[PDB]
Formats: structure tokens, sequence, C-alpha cells
DNA sequence: CGGCATACG
DNA sequence: CGTA
DNA sequence: GCCG
């Protein structure tokens, strides 16, 4: 099993489900607490978990696993003894642990801010509202709408959302196409948000465009919340009788860049840290959304699809449902 | 021990 | 700071 | 927290 999660398939349901689950929410709470490093170590676990072929049933079965230490074999030793983990549970049900998950689950808050409320005795959403003078637009936005967010897309949203997009996009620019990424191209039937990628087949047409996309959305009365190339919105979509609000992701590429930002934005996130790690520490190349820079001769890798991605980095193609690292 | 992905709004 |  |  190799020890970087973009080396290996990684299938969307798998054979460990209540072991990776466990190891998440201790990734979870590291992340609360400002500890970058064992907030990685446990989601790698957690996801070399993903990736075996059945289902882990003794502790002798980890031996060998890249990621599993002291720490997480404890904790799974734990689950298969007595299938509970007590730091899990304690983590689980602690007041901390509840209110920043509640907290950082609003859109336009993050760790940070989050955690500067909980030292101030703030608590629940309602304690949020009572001081609005404390919030930005963006968060006004997250906490009037928090409440629709939480409530997972379906994929029979989606294909709704997408053809409103197009719509919109084919004003902005005729020519121009949008395609679904985020967790639904990896196969998800549910998400909390969806994700789309326009460009145009002729490299430079697409400056500009994101504006006039947004314009014609708002215009049409589709846009609740938006504030370039990247565009965090929520869209208003139909429902039986009335309608709720969503959050959609918009960005932009150009057509010599679009691989790059389809890989990127197609995830899963640990995939891509995973992917990016992969290619600057074993590579020695430079991979983000926008291109894979070589800083020896620096130049710019050139490619025409994912794939070949994967074949300037060595590694073996993996589809969009096998990247649910 | 140092490193832990890398952007844009 | 937020977002992906 | 784990790896090299
Ligand atoms: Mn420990
Ligand atoms: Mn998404
Ligand atoms: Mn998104
Ligand atoms: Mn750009
Ligand atoms: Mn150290
Ligand atoms: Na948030």
């Amino acid at each position: 099993m190799p020890a970087y999660a973009c080396q290996r398939p990684t299938p969307l349901t798998h054979h460990n489900t209540g072991l990776s689950e466990a190891l998440e929410i201790l990734a979870e709470a590291a992340g609360f607490e400002g500890s970058e490093g064992r907030l990685l170590t446990f989601c790698r676990a957690a996801s070399v978990l993903k990736a075996l072929p059945s289902p882990v049933t003794t502790l002798s079965q980890l031996q060998g696993l890249p990621h599993f230490g002291e720490h997480s074999s404890r904790v799974v030793q734990e689950l298969l003894e007595h299938g509970v983990c007590e730091e899990v549970e304690r983590v689980r049900r602690s007041e901390r642990y509840q209110t920043m998950k509640l907290f950082t689950q609003i859109f336009g808050v993050g760790v940070k801010t989050a955690d500067r409320w909980y030292r101030e005795g703030l608590r629940t959403l309602d304690d949020l509202r009572e001081q609005p003078q404390k919030l930005t637009q963006q968060q006004k936005a997250g906490l009037q709408h928090h409440q629709d967010l939480s409530t997972p897309v379906l994929r029979s949203d989606v294909d709704a959302l997408q053809q409103v997009v197009e719509e919109a996009v084919g004003q902005a620019l005729p020519g121009a196409t949008v395609t679904l990424t985020g967790g639904f191209r990896r196969g998800k039937l549910q998400g909390h948000d969806v994700d789309f990628l326009i460009t145009h087949p002729k490299e430079g047409q697409e400056a500009g465009l994101l504006p006039r996309v947004m314009c014609r959305l708002q215009d049409q009365g589709l846009i609740l919340y938006h504030q370039f190339e990247r565009s965090f919105c929520i869209f208003r979509l139909p429902q039986p009788g009335s309608w709720k609000a969503v959050r959609v992701d918009l960005v932009v590429a150009p057509v010599s860049q679009f691989p790059f930002a389809l890989l990127g934005w197609t995830g899963s996130k640990l995939f891509q840290r995973e992917l990016r790690r992969f290619s600057r520490k074993e590579k020695g190349l430079w991979l983000n959304s926008h291109g894979l820079f070589d800083p020896e001769q620096k130049t710019f890798f050139q490619a025409a699809s994912e794939e070949d991605i994967f074949r300037h980095l060595g590694l073996e193609y993996l589809p969009p449902e096998q990247r649910n690292a």
C-alpha cells in the first residue's frame, strides 16, 4: 500500500466505513485546535482504510500500513474490541467540538472566527443572530440561509442547476462550456454544494466571462448571494411549490489551464493535497489548479487532459470516482 | 528534526 | 480574514 | 501524528 493517496484508487464506498469515520472525527477536532499536522495524519490514516479491499478485523492487519502509528492504531484497536473509542466519544460530546462544528459549517465562518466566538462565550446560532453588527455580509447570508444550506443537494437538483447556468453562460459567451466538477463528478449522490467549471475552446475568449455570467443569473432572480475567476454563490433553486437556497461555486479557466482546474476542482481535497505533495517532494514539480511547473527548467507542462497530468507525474491514471481519498 | 498544498475573493 |  |  503506497504512502500517498494519489498512488492508489479510493472508491466512494468501501469496507471500513466505521473505522474511517472515527479517525475523521479526530482529524476534524485537531483542525479545530489548529493542529494541521495531526489533522493530516488522521485524514491520511482514514483514507488508507478507505482504500483497503476488505474490512479490518484484527489489529494484525494494520501492520505495514502507512500512517498507522501508536495513536491511530489504538483508536482502531478499541473500535475492534469494544465497538467504541473512548477518545472519539469524548470528542463527539464535548461542548468545544460541537460548537466549533456548528460555527465552522456556517458559510463565511472559519476556524479562526469560530474559535474567537467560542472564547467570547458564544455557543448557538441564535447567539450570533442577537448581535448582527458582529457579522460580515457573507456571514449574515450564511446564517440566514443556514437551514437550507444544511440540507443535502441531490443529483436531481444538480441537473436543473446546470441547465440554468448553461443558459446564462451561453448568453454571456456563445461557445462557452459548463462542466460539473466537485464531489458529484466523483460519483457522490448528494453534496453540500454544486461546483461548475466554465471555459471556451478559443484561448482568451473566456476573459471577463464570470461577471457577465453573474449579471445574467442575477437578472433572472436566481442569486440570493454573491460577492474575477471564482464565484461562491447562494442560488435560489426551485422546489415543489417553493424553493431552497443552494451553494454553487462557479469557476472560469482558459482552455490551456482547463485540465489542471478540472483536476483540482474535482478533488477530493485530500487527494489534491496529496497529489501536490507528491509532485513537489517526489518529482520536484509544482502543481496547482493553473498548471504544473518545472522550477529547474522554468517551464510549464502543457496538458490537454487529466490523463496527460497523471502521465507527467509518473502516476497511474485514476478516474474521478477513484479519487475519493 | 522539518514538513505537512496552493491558490483566489 | 473568508473561500475552493 | 506520522514519515523520511
Ligand atoms: Mn497520542
Ligand atoms: Mn462541492
Ligand atoms: Mn464548492
Ligand atoms: Mn487565474
Ligand atoms: Mn518536530
Ligand atoms: Na464556514
